[PDB]
């Protein structure tokens, strides 16, 4: 019940208390997915508020223009918003371990993986327009090119993770489309990428990962309302 | 002459020497224009290698897989790519003016600044695909939807620049498209934006960007033999 998302109709919602920062989410949107496993991974006190996407409320345009999640907002009334802007804001403001490094050039190289990455989430997008065996061919070859790049990475570094034998930031902002692959039936694009394979492996593993991590049954759920455009795909389950 | 591009067929070049980095650039591309201006704010010795981007050493994807300017390279060999990239490690590993604010927050303000521009880049490629005075009619009004954005920025701080009273990175990131926008012949498009046309006039003040300001009969030479698709084009005037 509270986790059900908030649409149109719904009250602004009040002041965020002191000793806590609020995250605007949706509990199936990957980019707000890397928000909260950096609040999770920092152990910061925090509040949820699932928005509609569908359904939004007007009042929602007032915490980001782009009426997108996520959207942090603190109890200074402070507002930030894009993902990556989001994670990095947390890891600035917040203390615990830190998921970005001090060292300017291996910062750049977490940044220069992303970068890497860039063309996932819209190949994750474009898998909606996959409509028979002859297309999902295709969109199987584009993922398999995304892939190679990220392979080469793991394989220069020889380490578990994309910033070295310890989990990091850039670990948990590509997350999120690896968790979808085995609903999407895209799981044979890391097949020929075995360090990938592996990190995959490791990424389960993770503490904090796998407290978020949501399965193939409740992401299917959604994915079947979200492309009928149903006002309920942002709470299914609830 | 010292500044005539390297292409195909050219040596690699040597070492980064002890106490410089190194920008490959190319000497009318906006992106790396953002790298030169951080390397002159912050004074930072430098050398320059400008890249024939119609005629590329094979090399050069050694230094960049993506074969694009600009990148850096330093003494200790390392390689720095993608424009916001390289201009926030120059402000994080060399002394001088910081161009961030250490504030989290408002360092999350400019990156959310950046993201406000994020379409101008495309709408300036776009600008090649307008045949006619109908095509430059729509072309104006992308660009007056994208200022709109930026000019409200401007309205709610109240300040000279972006990032307040003093220029600071998100205005060096910005301003290479602004600069060519009398070029383009689309300077009309900030009429309706008062603010960002005075943000404008300021630019055109500052040390850094007047020192690295390329004449409109410069750029329009370059943009000529760009859309010939001409090898000498990033090699124009010299
Ligand atoms: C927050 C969010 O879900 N944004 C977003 C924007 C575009 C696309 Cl394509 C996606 S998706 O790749 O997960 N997919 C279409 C399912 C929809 O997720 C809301 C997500
Ligand atoms: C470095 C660089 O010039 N990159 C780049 C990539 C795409 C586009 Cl569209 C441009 S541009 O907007 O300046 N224009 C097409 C002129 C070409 O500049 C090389 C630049």
């Amino acid at each position: 019940e509270s986790a059900r998302s908030l649409g149109k109709g719904s009250a602004p919602p009040g002041p965020v208390p002191e000793g806590s920062i609020r995250i605007y989410s949706m509990r199936f949107c990957p980019f707000a997915e890397r928000t909260r496993l950096v609040l999770k991974a920092k152990g910061i006190r925090h509040e949820v508020i699932n928005i509609n996407l569908k359904n939004k409320p007007e009042w929602f345009f007032k915490k980001n223009p782009f009426g997108l999640v996520p959207v942090l907002e603190n109890s200074q009334g402070q507002l930030i918003y894009e993902s990556a802007i989001t994670c990095e804001y947390l890891d600035e403001a917040y203390p615990g371990k830190k998921l970005l490094p001090d060292d300017p050039y291996e910062k750049a190289c977490q940044k220069m993986i992303l970068e890497l990455f860039s063309k996932v989430p819209s190949l994750v997008g474009s898998f909606i327009r996959s409509q028979n065996k002859e297309d999902y061919a295709g969109l199987k070859e584009e993922f398999r090119k995304e892939f190679t790049k990220l392979e080469e990475v793991l394989t220069n570094k020889k380490t578990t993770f994309f910033g070295g034998n310890s989990i990091s930031m850039i670990d948990y902002l590509i997350w999120p489309w690896f968790e979808r692959l085995e609903a999407m039936k895209l799981n044979e694009c890391v097949d020929h990428t075995p360090k990938l394979k592996l990190w995959m492996a490791a990424m389960k593993e993770d503490p904090t990962v796998s407290a978020l991590l949501t399965s193939e049954k409740d992401w299917q759920g959604f994915l079947e309302l979200y492309l009928q455009n149903s006002p309920e795909a942002c709470d299914y389950g609830l």
